[PDB]
């Protein structure tokens, strides 16, 4: 109630401000196919406005590996100067939301380079856990490593 934070679909007329925000909040690049399956996978993938200005997104794939169906958190960002108002919360919580609404889903998961100590801290209090620490996971940045958190449901 009163929320300055909303989130929206995803669309090809707001797809380059998606891949904009993107560009300048990852330290890796998406190809042309993420942004494709991006405009297919409906509420899995949403921009996340503050005061109307768009700021941040969460982009998300089901994946079907170790015999489980298992929503798979692919980015979930926020610029710099928006951080700590809660942007975050709003897209994980969103995604948690879609999770309990559909019933089955196994877990919920994602990478986290180890270095990004603030993403670890944010995950955790949601009730994600470390799982793994997966060597060598990104190739062309430093560190390559990357801690696998997962949210059993
Ligand atoms: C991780 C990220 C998404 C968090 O989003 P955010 O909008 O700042 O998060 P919120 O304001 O909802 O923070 C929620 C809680 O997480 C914890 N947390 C978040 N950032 C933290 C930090 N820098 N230090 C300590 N705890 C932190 C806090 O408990 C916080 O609650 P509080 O602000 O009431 O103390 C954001 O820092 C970001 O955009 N980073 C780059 C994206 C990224 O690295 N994600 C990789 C996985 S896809
Ligand atoms: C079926 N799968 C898909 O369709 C699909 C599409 S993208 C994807 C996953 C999502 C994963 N997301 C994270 O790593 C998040 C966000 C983030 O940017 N970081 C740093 C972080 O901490 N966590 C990255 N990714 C890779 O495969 C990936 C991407 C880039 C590089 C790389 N290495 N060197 N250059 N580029 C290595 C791996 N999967």
């Amino acid at each position: 109630k009163g929320s300055r934070i909303e989130l929206g679909d995803v669309t090809p007329h707001n797809i380059k401000q998606l891949k904009r925000l993107n560009q300048v909040i990852f330290p890796v690049s998406y190809n042309d196919k993420f942004y494709k399956d991006v405009l297919e996978v409906g509420e899995l993938a949403k921009l996340a406005y503050f005061n109307d200005i768009a700021v941040g997104a969460v982009c998300c794939r089901v994946d079907h590996s170790q015999n489980q169906k298992r929503l798979y958190i692919m980015t979930l960002g926020c610029l710099a100067p928006y951080r700590r108002l809660g942007i975050g919360t709003k897209m994980l919580n969103h995604v948690l939301n879609i999770c309990e609404k559909d019933g089955t889903f196994d877990n919920i998961y994602l990478h986290v380079q180890i270095s990004n100590e603030s993403a670890i801290d944010f995950y955790r209090k949601f009730g994600f856990e470390i799982i793994e620490t997966k060597k060598n996971y990104y190739k062309r940045i430093e560190p390559a490593d990357a801690h696998v958190l997962q949210k059993n449901l």
